[PDB]
């Protein structure tokens, strides 16, 4: 019994997946969902710190789930969950500024951005894991 995947990381009791191709956001959610998880929601501060420090690293612009599609400035996860004050640390300094209409938050260099949704760009995807 092991508590991940092949070539998912364990961490804090979830799997993540880095792609290794890059898609759109909303084919980037599919992708997620096609293998059973969910484009990356963060519910911690060290789980913040713990993507973007593999995103910097890479060096790969990475799609995570969160935009601002559906009413523009308010930010929301892919699971409903609402962006809470206590995570406007972490965008890049000028962002989000929605240059050009960007709706879809990415990790980009060490913080996030928000960035045109049509975009090519790597994903995480992240589900629960097995107990074990
Ligand atoms: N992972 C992306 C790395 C590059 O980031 C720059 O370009 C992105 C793509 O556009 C923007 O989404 C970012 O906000 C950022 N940018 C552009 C601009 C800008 C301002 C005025 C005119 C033109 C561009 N101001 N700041
Ligand atoms: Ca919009
Ligand atoms: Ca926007
Ligand atoms: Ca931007």
């Amino acid at each position: 019994c092991h508590p991940c995947p092949w070539e998912w990381t364990f961490f804090q009791g979830n799997c993540y997946f880095m792609s290794n191709s890059q898609r759109n956001w909303h084919d980037s959610i599919t992708a997620c969902k096609e293998v059973g998880a969910q484009l990356v929601v963060i519910k911690s501060a060290e789980e913040q710190n713990f993507l973007q420090l593999q995103s910097s690293r890479s060096n790969r612009f990475t799609w995570m789930g969160l935009s601002d599609l559906n009413q523009e400035g308010t930010w929301q996860w892919v699971d409903g969950s609402p962006l809470l004050p206590s995570f406007k640390q972490y965008w890049n300094r000028g962002e989000p500024n929605n240059v050009g209409e960007e709706d879809c938050a990415e990790f980009s260099g060490n913080g996030w951005n928000d960035d045109k949704c049509n975009l090519a760009k790597f994903w995480i995807c992240k589900k629960s894991a097995a107990s074990c």
